[PDB]
């Protein structure tokens, strides 16, 4: 039914049956506490949407909880929030918290909501430990987040100082066609998306066709902290950070675009920890790279095997293209001094990247940047395997013989890569095709009903005066008195 007030919405949501449709009349729903515990069924979801997307606003001290299964939340604009700062925490439920499986949040706008620290959307475990699976977050816009924690957290374990061989279960969520543009916070402040927490966690989440444009929240654009997540066809434009395989072996990144097109800040880029990954057909063209990380497009982590800062080794880096990167194309030992400290403290064995299969990559430069293509201060003949790559435009920086014949360049055919269970993508086919398409634009991911890109940061790298004042207050209360 159509509802026009918080009270009537609360009532209809308690009565709605599978296949039901709840439509919210044009208006502002201030301090709305939407809790949906009922469930739809496969083929008969329950849909809660704005009757006219773009005309419904959830504001004030609001909260949405999707506890039932087979629910769809659509066309809501979240703004002008006012949740209690003493009542929300990073690592807790998001403004929208998804506790049930088979749920979808689509075509929603989250714009500088408020000053309470938390994610904008989370999949969250219920108190009895049940983990939501098979959810989808798509065609949503997340802009000007001025609070700590990631924009989205996909959880399969409760936060804990951890380290027991037990890990969270596979989630099988998908985050697609979302837009992310958010300002830089200080320190380990929470980035764009976090999936899982530690290496024993299994993710199997698909993150595809998203546009991160000045997603600058913190060092990590995405901190992928679980095994077997697949990142396909995402565009990272002028982002002050790197997309990371932080924890969890056997992760996949195929055909993503990492573009930096001005000199305003250092951009990224990928920082990789762990082994057995598949990093293929990605395109890196970065006008400026990140000094603090080591000035590179692809950073391969040195350290102790399978540790808290797991050594990057035994993986396939294929058919990628590094075009005019103003930094190293690949840095084989970033932050090595800190990693030696971590290894010494825990009495672990410090090692450097090896057993890498670098096949069919193109390294090209025709702009006056000064960086050789590679940095490997621990180079050892034969530790890595290089085949079918092409390098031209600047010295390589390491003693490896690579063809300089650009005209003869061709991505390599690969057919031995196992697909990820639960994710319908033919990795062999995609990798063998080489790099397809081009960077995604706002019109390719925007909510169907929204023409104008929201936010003040994406196009300017600066929050408007009002939002900057609120951001300043959030930052100040989170630090030392
Ligand atoms: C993420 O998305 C981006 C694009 O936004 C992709 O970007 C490309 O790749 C990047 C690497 C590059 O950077 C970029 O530049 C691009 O090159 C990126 O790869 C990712 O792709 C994934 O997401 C896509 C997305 O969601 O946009 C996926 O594409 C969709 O795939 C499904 C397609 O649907 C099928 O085709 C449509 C037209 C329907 O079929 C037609 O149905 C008509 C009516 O029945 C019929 O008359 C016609 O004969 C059919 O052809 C659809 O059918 C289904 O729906 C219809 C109703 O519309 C009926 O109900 C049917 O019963 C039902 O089956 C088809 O389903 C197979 C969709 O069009 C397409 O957009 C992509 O596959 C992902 O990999
Ligand atoms: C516990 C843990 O390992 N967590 C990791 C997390 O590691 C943390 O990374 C930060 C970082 O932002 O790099 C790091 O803090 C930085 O440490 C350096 C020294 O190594 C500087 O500290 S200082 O020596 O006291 O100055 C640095 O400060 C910056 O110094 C300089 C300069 O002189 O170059 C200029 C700057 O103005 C000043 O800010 C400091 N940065 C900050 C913001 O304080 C922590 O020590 C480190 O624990 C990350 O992993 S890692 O790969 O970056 O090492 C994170 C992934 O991004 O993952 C967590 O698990």
């Amino acid at each position: 039914q159509v509802v026009a007030s918080n009270e009537t919405l609360y009532q209809v949501v308690k009565e709605v049956k599978p296949g039901g449709l709840v439509q919210i009349a044009d208006g502002t729903y201030k301090d709305v506490q939407l809790i949906v515990s009922n469930s739809g069924k496969s083929g008969l979801p329950i849909t809660i949407k704005a009757l006219n997307p773009g005309k419904v606003f959830f504001t004030g001290d609001a909260k949405v909880e999707l506890r039932g299964e087979h629910l769809i939340l659509e066309g809501i604009w979240f703004k002008d929030g006012n949740r209690a700062i003493q009542a929300w925490k990073s690592h807790g439920p998001g403004l929208v918290a998804i506790y049930g499986s088979y749920n979808r949040i689509t075509a929603c706008v989250f714009d500088c909501f408020d000053e309470a620290n938390s994610a904008y959307i989370t999949t969250s475990l219920t108190e009895d430990g049940k983990v939501p699976q098979h959810c989808r977050i798509d065609h949503c816009s997340f802009t000007d987040k001025i609070t700590f924690d990631q924009v989205i957290n996909l959880n399969n374990t409760a936060r804990a100082i951890k380290d027991g061989s037990v890990g969270g279960p596979a989630m099988y969520h998908r985050v697609d066609h979302c837009f992310f543009s958010n300002p830089q916070k200080p320190g380990n402040a929470g980035g764009g998306i976090r999936i899982g927490y530690y290496r024993n966690d299994i993710g199997r989440c698909l993150v595809d066709s998203n546009l991160f444009m000045r997603q600058d929240s913190e060092a990590e654009i995405i901190t992928s902290k679980s095994q077997e997540n697949v990142y396909y066809g995402n565009t990272y434009l002028n982002c002050q950070g790197t997309m990371n395989f932080r924890h969890g072996d056997h992760q996949v990144a195929i055909n993503n675009f990492y573009i930096g097109n001005d000199q305003r800040f250092g951009y990224g880029g990928m920082f990789v920890w762990g082994s057995r990954h598949v990093i293929a057909c990605n395109y890196f063209e970065l006008s400026e790279t990140i000094k603090s990380r080591g000035n590179a497009a692809l950073y391969l982590n040195p350290g102790a095997m399978a540790s808290e800062h797991a050594l990057a080794f035994d993986m396939l880096i294929a058919n990628n293209a590094f075009i005019n990167v103003n930094g190293y194309a690949i840095h084989f030992n970033p932050l090595d001094e800190r990693r030696k400290e971590y290894c010494a403290a825990n009495r672990l064995k410090f090692e450097t990247p090896h057993q890498l299969m670098l096949k069919g990559n193109l390294f090209f430069k025709d702009k006056p940047y000064v960086y050789p293509f590679f940095k490997d201060d621990y180079f050892i003949a034969g530790k890595n395997s290089w085949t079918g790559n092409v390098a031209l435009g600047v010295e390589k920086g390491i003693p490896v013989n690579i063809s300089a014949n650009r005209s003869a360049y061709k991505p390599v055919k690969i057919k031995d890569i196992q697909p990820i269970e639960g994710i319908a993508l033919d990795l062999n086919a995609l990798i063998s095709k080489g790099i397809t398409g081009k960077p995604l634009s706002w019109d390719e991911v925007r909510p169907y009903w929204l023409k104008e890109m929201p936010g003040t940061y994406a196009l300017t790298a600066r929050l408007s005066a009002d939002r900057a004042a609120k951001f300043k207050a959030v930052i100040k209360r989170n630090k030392e008195h």
